[PDB]
Formats: structure tokens, sequence, C-alpha cells
């Protein structure tokens, strides 16, 4: 019938689901490739597409966007899974090509659509081992104007000791995030940085997939998604709080970990940063 996912429990939004509180007058944007429409869990708010070639933006063929809008987002019945903002207005926007379309441009323009909406949260499951001057420039902005930016930290692990996080997360206004397991092991591929911020569910997430089904998923980027809908929960308990008052409330209350450069400041606790 309907199940809890492993990791949306491990850090605990359903403390603050129970509590009443689901994200309602929230936006979270979901920068990726997607968002099927007609998936029997999902209720999107609406969106764009950033892709010049791709129309619709609920038109999701690398499968991603689905995958991820589920830890986010998934139902509130009797089939598939248990999203963790279950109750955000979730805006698709469309930034990345089938395949794997990677343009920097494509990225930009996604957050200004988020801007220009006013989206509460922001979350970018992608990122890459080269920057930009606009990407950390827009970055900037929409923390500026009171957006959290969420990003995956990203899917690389040592290589000495130099760092591994990908942009837009190695950029300071953002909130990078490391996998974690259930027991809260970092994950092999958890990418390791200063600039890692804290650690999340990315092992064997279980969310939502095109034609009337579900699947899951190792990732960076499937934490990621824990991870924005804490906040917009925190975000409906204590919907006048700054944007910043959020990060705030988000990296001082967590599960310390390990050490800060695998772990950054540990597990982050939906229940501690709600209130």
């Amino acid at each position: 019938a309907q199940s809890v996912p492993y990791g949306v429990s491990q850090i605990k939004a359903p403390a603050l689901h129970s509590q009443g509180y689901t994200g309602s007058n929230v936006k979270v944007a979901v920068i990726d490739s997607g968002i099927d429409s007609s998936h029997p869990d999902l209720k999107v708010a609406g969106g764009a597409s950033m892709v010049p070639s791709e129309t619709p933006n609920f038109q999701d063929d690398n499968s991603h966007g689905t995958h991820v809008a589920g830890t986010v987002a998934a139902l509130n019945n009797s089939i598939g899974v248990l999203g963790v903002a279950p109750s955000s207005a979730l805006y698709a926007v469309k930034v990345l090509g089938d395949a794997g379309s990677g343009q920097y441009s494509w990225i930009i323009n996604g957050i200004e659509w988020a801007i220009a909406n006013n989206m509460d949260v922001i979350n970018m499951s992608l990122g890459g081992p080269s920057g930009s001057a606009a990407l950390k420039a827009a970055v900037d902005k929409a923390v500026a104007s009171g957006v959290v930016v969420v990003a995956a930290a990203g899917n690389e692990g040592s290589t000495g000791s130099s760092s591994t996080v990908g942009y837009p997360g190695k950029y300071p206004s953002v909130i990078a995030v490391g996998a974690v397991d259930s027991s809260n092991q970092r994950a092999s591929f958890s990418s390791v940085g200063p600039e890692l911020d804290v650690m999340a569910p990315g092992v064997s997430i279980q969310s939502t997939l095109p034609g009337n089904k579900y699947g899951a998923y190792n990732g960076t980027s499937m934490a990621s998604p824990h991870v924005a809908g804490a906040a917009a929960l925190i975000l409906s308990k204590h919907p006048n709080w700054t944007n910043t008052q959020v990060r705030s409330s988000l990296q001082n209350t967590t599960t310390k970990l390990g050490d800060s450069f695998y772990y950054g400041k540990g597990l982050i606790n939906v229940q501690a940063a709600a209130q």
C-alpha cells in the first residue's frame, strides 16, 4: 500500500508532520530535469523549463527530477510512499537536458525564475567540478532576497585532502549535503570538504519514478532532498522566520556524526531545528 521510507523517520519530519506542519504554504523549486505530473504520488504546483529544446517542464526522460521530488513530497493517502515536505507547493523547474545536459547558463536563469516567483526553498541536487563567476553571483542573489539555497555537495570521495564538493555547493551561501546511511556512516561516495555543511540520508533512498512507479537511488543528490524539506516545514511552523534564521536553526541542531570534513555539522534534525 503506502510506505515510509527509512531516511524520512531517521531524521524526523514525521515529528513535525504529526505536530501538523507539512509546509502547506511553502515553495521548494526542484532544480533538476522534470517531474511527471500524472504520477499518483505527486502534486505539482507548477514551474517552467530553462531548457531551450524541451517545451514541457513536466517531461522527465532522465527520471531523477521525479526521483528527487519524492523525498521532498510523495502522496498523503494509500499508495506509494511518503514525502518529507509532503505538503509543499512544488515548483517543477527544469534546467537539465535529457542524457544529462549541463548548460550553466540554464542553471542560472533557473535560479532566476525561481527568484521571480518568490520561492522560499531552493533545491539543486546537481553541481560540477568547475564553477563560474555568475553561478555564485546568483547563488548569492536567492539567499539575498530570502531563499534558502540547498544542493548536493557532490558524489566524489577523497583525492588526498583537497576538496571534491562541487559547485554551487562549495560556494558558502549554500547548504551542501553529504550522504549518510541509516547507521549514520558516511557513504563512500560522498564528497569531503570544508564547504560540506550537513549530512543526510543518501543511500538506498527510495522514491517516485515515472509510469506508475517508484524506485531507489544512492546519491548525494537523494540526500539533498531530505534536507530541503526539513526546511519547508521549518518554515511552515516559523513561516515568519528569516532565510538566515533558517540556515542557523539548521546548522546548530543536527546530530554530530564525525569529523567536520566527511560529516559537516552532522545529521539534520527537523525536530531540534523546528522547535
